[PDB]
């Protein structure tokens, strides 16, 4: 592989469309690589992470339990429901609707959960209150349009600020990090192509006009070292090729990593 910059460029070549990418060490922030870092690009399904943060936040504060029950009715489900369409009867803890929100990007689990936390409005504030003031979301992918963006950097500081600063309890923090280590999405073929030692934690993303998407942990000796922010925009390309370009992006860091 090329250096982790030189094939960032050459996904653009081959995609033609926007790389938006960010390589942070996860202890410190300290900012390896950044290419268009301050652009934005649809959160698509990765926002899933943010507001599982916004739910364990109330948690901390007494006014949420994972373990408290929701039920719903089928009338209340959306597109794409893998496993809270399997819960009609006995409804779904808080707890398991962010897991099921996270690991399988159910999207009837999001929807009950963003209601919990007052909607986009209400993540949107919660963002607003731990210093994100770029990252928005609007709704329950045209250029020009900027709800439900966000940008690498703003992600993956965010993603710093809920896994390590003492924003939230350390209860909640090993919540966090464990839903994305447990992810179905990615998770296990990532690891089926990485070479042994790789930690892998994430979340993926998918929408319009090519929009695909990883926030994801990464590091040798099996430590989640770095947070990997990459996010693809206003590409005609295949999902197969999509994917084949981000997992590139990974080769180059994987080959070069002592930078
Ligand atoms: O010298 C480093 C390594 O080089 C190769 O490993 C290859 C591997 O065989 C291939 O499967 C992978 O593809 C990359 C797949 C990663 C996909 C997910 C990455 C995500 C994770 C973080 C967010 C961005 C993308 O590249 C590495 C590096 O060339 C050798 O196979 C391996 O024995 C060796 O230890
Ligand atoms: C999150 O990114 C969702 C992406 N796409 C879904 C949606 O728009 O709600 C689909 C239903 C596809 O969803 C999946 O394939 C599951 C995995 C999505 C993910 O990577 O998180 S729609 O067909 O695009």
């Amino acid at each position: 592989s090329p250096q982790p910059l030189e094939q960032i460029k050459l996904s653009e070549s081959q995609l033609s469309g926007r790389v938006g990418m960010i390589e942070m060490d996860l202890a410190s922030g300290r900012t390896l690589t950044a290419w268009r870092a301050d652009e934005r690009f649809p959160m698509m399904s990765t926002f899933k992470v943010v507001l599982c943060g916004a739910v364990l936040a109330r948690v901390d504060a007494g006014d949420e339990q994972l373990e408290r029950k929701i039920h719903y009715r089928q009338q209340d489900l959306v597109d794409y429901s893998p496993v809270s369409e399997k819960h009609l009867a006995d409804g779904m803890t808080v707890g398991e609707l962010c897991a099921a929100a996270i690991t399988m990007s159910d999207n009837s689990a999001a929807n009950l959960l963003l209601a919990t936390v007052g909607g986009p409005a209400g993540l949107t504030a919660f963002l607003r209150q731990i210093g994100d003031n770029v990252t928005r979301l609007d709704s329950w992918a045209l250029p020009g349009d900027a709800r439900d963006t966000t940008t690498p950097a703003s992600m993956a500081a965010t993603l710093r600020k809920l896994l390590t600063s003492q924003r939230l309890s350390a209860r909640s923090q090993r919540q966090l990090l464990q839903w994305m280590v447990d992810d179905r999405v990615a998770g296990p073929l990532i690891r089926s192509v990485l070479p042994a030692g790789w930690f892998i934690a994430d979340k993926t993303g998918a929408g319009e006009r090519g929009a695909r998407g990883i926030v994801a942990l990464l590091g040798p000796n099996n430590k989640a070292e770095r947070i990997v922010v990459i996010y693809l925009r206003d590409t005609p390309a295949s999902m197969a090729e999509r994917n084949q370009q981000i997992a590139g992006i990974g080769a180059a860091l994987i080959e070069h990593w002592q930078r």
